[PDB]
């Protein structure tokens, strides 16, 4: 139940502003939504909420982002150094639904208190798709 | 670490075939390379590889991939259901180097024994960039 | 009366209203349909009860089971009679164009719903020589 | 009676040289078979399976009513008749036409209720994704 | 028995297309790759093919490895063997390989499972296959 | 048993002369390399060596070849008669790699003593592909 379900319905309502295909005949994972920032807890609930709102997506677990640039060129962190900023990924079978989900998430968090309103999202596109392992039950 | 530097040397030779811009003044994380499959340890080895070869990039830790589709109608895996297939993400400031690193990684692993040769990779693009935090700590 | 059914019926009605196409002919012939399958047994049945309520101009099979398709590779294949637990039902319609409209409606409707309802598939079908469903007179 | 029908059909199918399967493996066509009696459709079903390993069959089920003979009232969409049917899935339209003819040609040589069986070809715009068998 | 029945099937079908089966050169430049079905049905088809076509050469049955595992996980070894069998037919002409493939596909099509599950593809050898010369042993 | 490993490396180095794809997205087995002659043992080690060099290929087991043409007027062999000459087949996904592997095997055995130098190889192509049985572990 909530916070997950309330986030779930929140998104469902926004996703409904658009009429767009969520799936393709190909079945390939060519689109995605990269969601990061806020706090671990705020990302956690948004994630769970997203799973309930969109059965046709696939989600990474939570994980942590590396650092970015300086300035002061002295020096940059290793490419391996990890911040405390968390993220997760949404795989989608269409680009257009991925925009709708981006907007949905951006519109939904901007009405929330911190840290949830500090959550950032962008569409990502995968040149060759991502071949998620098939499920055989 | 033998196995890491042999990898880094592999990648370097290959990346050397193509001297493309790796950085921009903007410093923006707009491109990436999405690496997955193989085994957990070979993947980790490749991630450590890339770290030493390419100081201009940033890397996530390993995490898990969800499942893709179930064949046929009827039951599909949850969005949150997680496989044992691992992935990591490489952030890059330019799209052309993302293309080059994908080509390098693919050309490198295909000549290697399994399971390393079963690693997959695709460029990815971030519509509005990824604001990785600034480093200092 | 049966919320789960009337909810579904209201869903379809809302969507069908997007396109007020001819649903019947003077001919009265069943030349088209909609083939609805997958999901779960209970979700599919629920969709069938809702479709009944929304569209008095159609006729519905009960649920039954689908056979298996192809086995991958050059090995043994399922018998033509082998039955899976995947269910289906068919909708008979007197026009091809309302069949198209109804397929879009079912599809648009279930894609917003939770699993397993969202895993229901549908396709228009059409019958080269019509289907001569039997005439009905109250028995009773 | 299963094994006389099977051959009844193979002999007619043998008149035609048409592909039964594709590389896609998709189920894009069917033959919709109904009427007669339950038993007459049941034997023909069992028979079709023996004749054609490349097809897939629904079990027997019941058909709903059509239109009222007059005014009416009209039947509900749900009311079920005692008339039976089954579906044959096929990977090619052309085979479906050939199997339709074979079935029509075979039953018209039998006594009632078998000669009252009806069949038409049906085409699925998008295919029917029958579940894969591993098992 | 089951062999001569197959042989007659192939015979009747090949007669459709009266193509050159042999060459002056006597080189083995084409094939027909027959697999699937069951081991016993495949074997029957091989014995029948031998009886119908004296101008061809046949391997014994042997097994096929697996192809691809789906997804990005573990794959089967190059050496891993399945229970699917195959055999190969060597032919001296590419056009008879096409026709024999057509005949084999047309024949199994009509047959019960598992025979109807046998697949077949033409194949082409770029440099031929130098099958050894035969002389009757002592 | 290290006999395998040295042939493995023998091939890996020759294959490296050419950068070509070993796999396609279709994943269809449309190319092959047909290897025969020498001796059963010479073929056996080359086979094992081949598997080690090319994790992307698939190998039939060893088997034996039928005979070809009679010399001169004499009676022909029956289509069934088996010789003592052995063979094996290499399934590949691309024609171009098949060529590469054919040259590599030819180049590798031409340097060895008999009977290994008597091993013969030709590329083959499969009009319709070979539907190898998929693998579910």
């Amino acid at each position: 139940n909530p916070k997950f379900e309330n986030i779930a319905e929140g998104l469902r309502a926004l996703l409904a502003r658009s009429h767009v295909e969520r799936t393709t005949d190909e079945g390939t994972w060519v689109a995605g939504v990269f969601v990061y920032g806020g706090s671990k807890t705020s990302l956690y609930n948004l994630r769970r909420g997203t799973a309930l709102a969109i059965p046709q997506c696939r989600l990474t677990p939570l994980s942590r982002l590396p650092f970015g640039m300086a300035p002061g060129p002295g020096p940059q962190p290793g490419p391996l150094r990890e911040s405390i900023v968390c993220y997760f990924m949404v795989f989608l079978q269409t680009h257009i639904f991925a925009e709708v989900l981006k907007d949905a998430i951006k519109d939904l968090v901007m009405t929330k208190p911190a840290p949830t309103c500090n959550i950032r999202v962008t569409v990502c596109s995968f040149d060759d798709g991502v071949d998620l392992p098939p499920w055989f039950p």
